[PDB]
């Protein structure tokens, strides 16, 4: 992992101006910009083909500030409103400079993606869910339309989703129709790609400039020269158990990144040169229960207490459950509401969890679940008293979802229903330069995507990973192509 | 911050075998061991005198496994029981190798401290509090005698406190009687000290070995040669705002380390060489309300819900409040119980917070506090139903503290009552060698105390900082003195 001195490289197996490690969203975006700038670009991919986790993703891309898609669907937004939301939802300690930059450039970035051939349907999906069941292009994806954020920033949906039939998240998701037009663009520009390239070490000259990389390809060591810059774009550290334990131990035993190649190597390679890190504890957290069920009940913790409005983003429900309720949750839902939720339109019918307990009364359900007498009954009594008036003054679930819980009543056992991926990584500038602990860029070294600390510092919104990876991937390619 | 090449050092201002940066607990312990091993030892201290944060501390030192002090006070313990507790309480992701080592060596370490002249009174203080009001030597300090840990490990008090009259935490605390006998020991051994030394940069040779440091002393740059090793012992990063934002943003605006010199420089200096880090998000959190009040009431969050047994360690109450209840807490307490708590013996009478609201009934108190109708009433009704039977089945506060809340009733406003210090830092071995991201020690470089990730990975127990700093300080001195 220690850097290799360039003087010890006897021959270069490959050479380019800009060498991009990783052919996912950040890597392809960097390749396009670098090639447009006139650089000779070579992408190094560890597997046998392009796409990475991006091709398996739902395809949300977190964009706003008044995109053509938001306008076509009748939703106002601005860069200031988007920034207000993201600072509140994606912290604490969110990078104000980076978020401001991302928001100010968002509409241009949407148009840039469309120019590369990424298609979006001018239609909005408005029901709770993890993704649009159909090929709709816009959806709420960060809890913008739920408490507390709906009182902090004006709600606007920012989940932009490429148009695709037969989306299968985890196999070939909406994220595939982000990657494919970008790959076609890169290929037409003359971007080169080498496969089975497992990048291992950075090569530096006696000034400390990064001037190439060492990799294993087809079983043997190879050295790749980078005349202008190396862009690290190899993904997260979710599958590196030692790093999870040391940095993000809330994910011990509940890994949820899309691919195994997310082993943190590029973070380590850069740390070896003195690169700085940020938010290494930050984690996306999914909650594997269908949102159409969740929104029609109340979530309670292991003490029978409500703790999150049930109409926020499911990922935020995941974080609140794992982080603050010791990963213990139950959905309390009356039989009629469960039936309505189970019949509702969803992209994830496989997440329709069946109730574990069912009873004629809340008092019986409470004793069935092993809760102390009154713990659940009181929660339901107080909820119902205010719900009869359409009001949730405790957690501010929107009134359209608020009504008394009736009988018979059921409980879904949602203990240990979370998993996630890492959000921390290398510290980078808005130009995607990797920062040394001195606060200065490391010459020749750029990075984007989930090997970096991006727009999310703590909280997460769906789309921010493909959003920041593509946005800052572009910046890394622009910067790396400079002479 | 980038390392200085030794070839560029034209003259060394000072030279020693073992150079210790920082004259607090970790630094003095390292100095004693290195000098006992026959090394020429030089301590570099940034301020005008020794002691650092240690001299201002309450003086708890987290020790167990059957110390002479535990035995004299009639408390059984073993290294296995101590390990079981610490793994459960100081995680998640606690370092099992390090905790096991610390527990197996704890009794020897207690005896080592006594041999150096640290005095302890053979007496135990049993009432809730932040420290013994008098000169008692033993106290519970980590919630060992409260849920959930009292069902996971056999309770044993491990807060060992040096004997001292007129202890004033933040000025000259019990921690002073840890530091003073150790300084006397170090002085008799011939340990040298230079003051106004602000260490800035490590010096490396062409193999990457750390062979000295560069510092500013008395206004000018100086270079200090370390023939055998450099021990970094300069404290935490709590006062470095940029590092707090990037790594531990839960502490933004609520700093609570004892001294300003905790600016993270040694963490950065070592990262520049490729040193690895762990648990950079981990934070001790104090809760600035007297424990004799807290234990006689119920704590509720901003939704009027209980969330922590009120007889656990106050620091754990702090963490639960800041981390999981958005820093919002209120103590609900009846007038009679408040009077009894306010009259109880404490080291911290200045933390006797006065109630903000007082009412004849819980229903009135609830509406006074702005809580929704029923939110607080139901909490108190359920608590009281079980408390009439001496039982807290929700949070398992011990029965001796459980009884119905009566009337009139008051609420203390404990929103924004937390502050803390950082627990993350350099990754070190059990021999206090600083680890590179490669997993190999950096030659010549050792570290201990709050510039390192020690026994705490997340949770905190009082005494673990002076405990691990002194224990791993010894190891750093032993390792650094080797040829
Ligand atoms: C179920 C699920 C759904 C998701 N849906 C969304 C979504 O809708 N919107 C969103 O924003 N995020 C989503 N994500 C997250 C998103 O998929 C990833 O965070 C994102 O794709 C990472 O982009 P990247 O360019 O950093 O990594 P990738 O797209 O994974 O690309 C990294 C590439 O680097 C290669 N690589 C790894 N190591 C090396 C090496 N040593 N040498 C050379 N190459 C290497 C990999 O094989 C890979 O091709 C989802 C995640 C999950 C688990
Ligand atoms: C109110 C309060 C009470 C506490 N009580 C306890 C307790 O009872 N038990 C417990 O375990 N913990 C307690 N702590 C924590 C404990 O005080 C510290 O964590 C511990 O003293 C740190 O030990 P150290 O050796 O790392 O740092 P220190 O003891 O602070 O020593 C570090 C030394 O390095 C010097 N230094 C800094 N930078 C440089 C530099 N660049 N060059 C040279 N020198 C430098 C400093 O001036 C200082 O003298 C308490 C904290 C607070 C805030
Ligand atoms: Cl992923
Ligand atoms: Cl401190």
């Amino acid at each position: 992992i220690r850097p290799r001195s360039a003087t010890t490289v006897t021959e270069w197996d490959y050479e380019a101006d800009v060498v991009v490690a990783g052919y996912g969203i950040a890597g392809v975006a960097a390749s396009i910009e670098a090639a447009r700038a006139g650089a000779d670009v070579l992408v190094l991919e560890r597997t046998s083909g392009w796409g990475g986790a991006t091709a398996l993703a739902g395809g949300f891309i977190y964009l706003g500030g008044g995109t053509p898609l938001q306008k076509a669907c009748g939703f106002d937004d601005s860069p200031e409103n988007m920034k207000t939301f993201m600072m509140a939802a994606l912290g604490p300690g969110a990078d104000e400079e980076k978020i401001t930059d991302y928001c100010e450039g968002s509409v241009e970035h949407y148009n840039w993606l469309v120019d590369c051939g990424v298609p979006f349907k001018e239609s909005f999906w408005g029901e709770p869910g993890w993704e649009p069941p159909f090929d709709d292009g816009l959806m709420y994806s960060g809890g913008e339309n739920a408490a507390p954020f709906n009182e902090i920033a004006a709600p606007a949906p920012r989940g932009h989703v490429p148009q695709m039939d037969g989306k299968r998240t985890g196999e070939k998701g909406g994220g595939y129709m982000l990657m494919k037009p970008l790959v076609e663009t890169a290929e037409k520009l003359g971007v080169r790609a080498e496969y089975d390239m497992r990048v291992q070490t950075l090569v530096t000259d006696d000034t400390g400039r990064v001037v190439g990389i060492v990799a294993k390809q087809y079983g043997k060591e190879v050295a790749v020269r980078a005349r202008r810059g190396v862009v690290l774009a190899t993904g997260s550290f979710a599958y590196n158990d030692k790093m999870i334990e040391a940095h993000a131990p809330r994910l011990i035993g509940r890994p949820g990144a899309a691919i195994e190649e997310h082993d943190g190597r590029s973070i380590l390679m850069a740390q070896a040169l003195g690169a700085d890190l940020a938010h290494m504890d930050a984690t996306e957290v999914a909650f594997v229960c269908d949102p159409q069920l969740i929104v029609r009940g109340i979530l309670v913790n292991g003490r029978g207490q409500r703790y999150v409005p049930e109409d926020t983003y499911s990922g935020r429900i995941g974080q609140m459950t794992l982080f603050h309720q010791d990963n213990q949750a139950f959905l309390i839902i009356d039989e009629a509401s469960y039936e309505e939720g189970a019949a509702a339109t969803t992209a994830t019918p496989f997440l329709r969890v069946q109730p574990k307990w069912a009873a004629e009364t809340v008092e019986e359900l409470e004793s069935d679940m092993g809760l102390p007498a009154g713990a659940l009954q009181s929660t339901v009594e107080v909820y119902n008293k205010h719900a009869a008036e359409g009001s949730d003054p405790l957690l501010h679930k929107k009134s359209e979802w608020v009504k008394p819980i009736g009988t018979p009543v059921a409980a879904l056992d949602l203990r240990g229903f979370t998993l996630g991926f890492t959000l921390g990584g290398l510290r980078t500038t808005v130009n995607s330069e990797v920062l040394h602990v001195s606060g200065e860029p490391i010459p020749g070294l750029f990075a984007a995507g989930r090997c970096t600390s991006g727009v999310c510092a703590g909280g997460y919104a769906s789309g921010t990973s493909l959003g920041d990876g593509s946005f800052y991937g572009r910046r890394a390619g622009i910067s790396a192509a400079k002479q």
